[PDB]
């Protein structure tokens, strides 16, 4: 209806991204999906930026690619969801990290309900993210669950009152910008990197991700601060 | 001991195939084997079923291959467990994709307490499908836990009171008949074709099956079926 | 402090490694290592040790590798957690197969708030283990959790009294310990064998594995001992 389809706010070290068609349920258009591609590359190339939060206005969630679909951002992602998640918002979901959704929040896959396909790689990932009978359920049936049921099956993390979930995706925001983001960058790399490989062979490129941030100044900074019985000052190097 | 050693029905666009040696705690025999063969080329080859429920008779459950080992039907199978699921019965479960117990069922995977090895392909499965460390308690003590305990587990996804596995799995399997079968069935195709692909790789496969289901009538029709705000009437095209 | 920093003890067929630094928290040690590899290679290389069992003294846990980082012990290994499980420990605790804590018992992976990395492995494992979101909560947080909430998220499966770890750890190692020692080790064989293996390729690894284990005197055993409604007693050939 009115003004950006989506909207990008700074708080801290945290970048905000906020899908804006509350008029129609945050439904995906190409411009919401311009302004969350080129926040994405600021969250990559922004060295102040440490996390990142997304979300959608009017009580609605959402009802290089969109879904994170062939591109992953390279610092975390928490999911902050209100209201309905359904179909793209779920696929959506799936492309971040830490999840947090409000009471009321619904969660689906609906597509094949319509003989369409989930896009947004629903079919890929969903079978590793919770146990694979659940996954099926969601797919298969296409049917709409809970909070508390999505949280049930690990498919979220944390379920507050209706209206709070930005506030607590800001928590968890806040609590992964004070850690060091050379270690919180290089676990979600070695996470992306050594998918599917056998852990041996995981191991292997795990081990070299985590050697380089122990070179690095930030790695001797927190051991400083922590002799020094203060909080830390991470510089990303 | 009486009538072949499984039972086929049809439901609508639903297979129901019912293990059928209830004298035998529904103990895997060939000519049961042979049945439930012909049974899931059935489930293949016919395009008017979109579903398939695997039960047992007499408040058992059981206590090209048997538990769907180097084979997968290609549309989708719900468990309807009543009574005891042990050893060739929790192996079994691990081939269907939705899965339904009654209360006082009982599952477990007891071949290692006679130092026989699960053949049915638990030792690959398990760990996949549930939790590492309660898939390991499982295969490694051999101990049974319940329907509860299963759901709690991530083993199954429905608990309903001793008798209804098969109602709610028809409630189920009706569900997935009135979603397009062409969509329904690529989904699973991903799932399968996709596994052990890191992502990247994945949604490339992903994104050719998913395109190929949009071009189908189907996907035309589940959205004028939505604009018509009327149910839609899937042609297997 | 005082004695050598890991105690090794035998409970029948089962292992009992100590890690033994309680005023330190039982923070690793290189003589701590030491002690656990020789002792891994104790379990792997004496046929009468059926299963392992890693725990901590003094109401800590801990706070060819140390977390079982390259190597995994052929048998099984359950971990016995009292009190702290924090940053090594947690690391550690992945590398067990089933997982006992008492419930004042903390989990967490706080190296990214120094910005320090996981060298243990967890970047690689965890998302493994349990469902994607809740690993990526603790990896990139960096929160401790309650023994409740680590059961909760499938990390651990059994919770029980504070001081009793070790007593509930030993029941299921007794289990274990009954089992066919062959058929225990080929399982945990063909779930490392085959990890990121598609299924239908895993399956051709894991039916190999198992068919050698039928063929040994102990699958005559188990079989002869239910015939004659008694215990097996199984000598690993
Ligand atoms: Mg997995």
């Amino acid at each position: 209806e009115s003004g950006p389809d989506a909207l990008v706010e700074r708080r801290g070290h945290t970048l905000i991204v906020t899908m804006n068609r509350p008029a129609a349920r945050n439904a995906l258009s190409t411009e919401m999906m311009r302004i969350m591609v080129q926040a994405w590359d600021r969250v990559d190339n922004d060295p102040d930026i440490r996390c990142c939060i997304l979300t959608g206005a009017g009580g609605y969630f959402c009802a290089i690619d969109a879904l994170l679909k062939g591109r992953r951002l390279t610092k975390p992602l928490i999911a902050a969801v209100e209201g309905p998640a359904i179909a793209g918002g779920t696929e959506i979901l799936q492309g971040t990290d830490i999840r947090v959704a409000g009471e009321s929040a619904k969660f689906g896959i609906s597509e094949a309900k319509w003989s369409l396909y989930p896009m947004g790689g629903s079919a890929v990932r969903l079978v590793r993210q919770i146990p694979y009978t659940l996954a099926c359920d969601l797919l298969l049936t296409g049917r709409h669950i809970t909070a508390a049921e999505a949280k049930e099956m690990g498919l979220i993390g944390h379920v507050v009152p209706d209206g709070q979930a930005l506030t607590k995706a800001l928590e968890l925001a806040d609590a992964i910008s004070a850690n060091g983001p050379l270690a919180v960058q290089a676990i979600l790399r070695s996470i992306r990197e050594t998918e599917c490989m056998p852990e041996n062979e995981a191991f292997k490129i795990d081990t070299q991700i985590g050697i380089k941030v122990f070179l690095s100044d930030d790695a001797k900074e927190g051991p400083r601060a922590f002799a020094e019985k203060r909080a830390p000052n991470f510089q990303n190097r």
